[PDB]
């Protein structure tokens, strides 16, 4: 089996979870926080500076400082993710793989 660089990130049907990156160092200028798909390769929501902001409904909606809020899930509300973070200029800094998964207990 090919082993990913991903966090298994858990929640049972009908709940609130955030998609939230580590406390990595910043020098001068950081703006965009994108959450896209692994299997499709597809920017479902993404944030920048009042210029191309994909954001949709409250069930998958990405915070401005650098976070996400999934407000009310289920099996059809979730997906597998990869984060990519870009500056005020647009230069790829922090990139890391992720997975919203559903509990079976």
């Amino acid at each position: 089996k090919e082993i990913t660089n991903a966090l298994e990130t858990w929640g049972a049907l009908g709940q609130d979870i955030n998609l939230d990156i580590p406390s990595f160092q910043m020098s001068d200028d950081i703006d965009d926080i994108k959450w896209e798909k692994t299997s499709d390769k597809k920017k479902i929501a993404q944030f920048r500076k009042e210029k191309e902001t994909f954001k949709e409904k409250d069930t998958y909606k990405l915070f401005k400082n650098g976070t996400l809020k999934i407000k009310h899930l289920k099996t059809d509300d979730q997906d597998i993710y990869k984060v990519s973070i870009y500056d005020t200029k647009g230069k790829n800094v922090l990139e890391k793989i992720f997975d919203l998964k559903i509990q079976e207990r």
